[PDB]
């Protein structure tokens, strides 16, 4: 159960430590008791800013002999300011020097919306995206060897099957809100037919991010299964997923929470219980707000996600 296959034949572990919002100090003291735990895969974006601090931790981890480079997936993200094809690149070059690796893992488009180079996410910073453009010069980098593998963010069903349909590299993975209460089951059928790995990320609904009001942990089912199972909470959410064949990314900076969110490989969520899955109430939880606006591209909710929300 600890790994998944994506269709460049590469292994990726199902558990990886999330690093989306990850001050000074903590992430990398976060990078290394999860490495030391026994984490292998570290889920990082050059948009959270603490790539440095991720790489000099992997360093420390590297020279103390914890594990070495190839022990290790490694991921991270192209901003929304660097889609145009001379930038991506550039862009992957600059956080594999952050890091300090010769290589990513996986490089991640990581939202289908694009702003002007150097610039925030204002409306008069929208550029109308080129995907197509984008995905060709991605798949430059996997050809020179920058990216082991490339894939995309917070991409649907159909933009997903759009960027299928023109590539010449599959997209490895496309890593999107999933949990309990956000199952993905279009997405989840879509990628099972098309190859595309998912990835899971805010798998606990991410109870610590004040404005998505997320109480994943709390739905009855999640509860009612943990006891019957002698598992927290967050584990039976893990679980769920991995169960769905997703990999995870719960992120985490407690040391004993790190350790408890590995432990999800060796039980099961029985037949009985995961159809009692069904019955959590669904609502996505990082609803995309930033990039919805009369002068974006996406002008409500339902034109970023096609649907599925
Ligand atoms: N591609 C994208 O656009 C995108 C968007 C969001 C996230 N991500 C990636 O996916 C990762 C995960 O999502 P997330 O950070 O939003 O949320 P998450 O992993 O679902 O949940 C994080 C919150 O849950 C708490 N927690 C962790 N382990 C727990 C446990 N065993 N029991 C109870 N509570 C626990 C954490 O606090 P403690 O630190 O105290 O444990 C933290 O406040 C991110 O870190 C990031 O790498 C990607
Ligand atoms: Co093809």
């Amino acid at each position: 159960a600890r790994h998944f296959v994506l269709n460049t034949g590469a292994k990726i572990p199902s558990v990886g430590l999330g690093t989306w919002q990850s001050d000074p100090g903590v992430v990398g003291d976060a990078v290394y008791t999860a490495v030391k735990a026994g984490y292998r895969h570290i889920d990082c974006a050059k948009v959270y800013g603490n790539e440095k601090e991720i790489g000099l931790a992997l360093k420390k981890l590297f020279e103390e002999g914890v594990v070495k480079r190839e022990d290790l997936f490694i991921t991270s993200k192209l901003w929304n300011d660097r889609h145009a094809p001379e930038d991506v690149p550039e862009a992957l070059n600059e956080s594999l020097t952050d890091l300090q690796l010769d290589y990513l893992d996986l490089y991640l488009i990581h939202w289908p919306f694009r702003v002007k180079k150097g610039t925030n996410t204002s409306p008069e910073n929208f550029i109308t995206p080129d995907i197509p453009a984008t995905w060709g010069a991605m798949e430059k980098c996997y050809d020179a060897g920058k990216a082991r593998a490339i894939g995309v963010s917070n991409f649907s069903s159909k933009k997903l099957g759009d960027l299928l349909a023109v590539a010449r590299v599959h997209p490895a993975v496309d890593q999107v809100e999933c949990h309990p209460g956000w199952q993905q089951t279009k997405l989840h059928n879509f990628c099972q037919s098309t190859g595309v790995h998912l990835t899971a990320y805010s798998p606990l609904g991410s109870p610590g991010t004040t404005w998505m009001n997320g109480n994943v942990l709390k739905e009855p089912v999640i509860i009612s299964i943990a006891e019957k199972l002698g598992k927290t909470p967050a584990q039976v959410a893990l679980r769920w997923n991995i169960q769905m064949g997703h990999s995870v990314l719960p992120k985490s900076t407690n040391e004993e929470r790190i350790k408890q969110n590995l432990d999800v490989y060796d039980w099961s969520i029985p037949d009985d219980l995961l159809a009692k899955f069904s019955e959590i109430k669904q609502a996505r939880l990082l609803r995309g707000n930033f990039i919805v606006n009369p002068q974006s591209v996406y002008k409500t909710h339902e034109e970023l996600w096609d649907g599925e929300l």
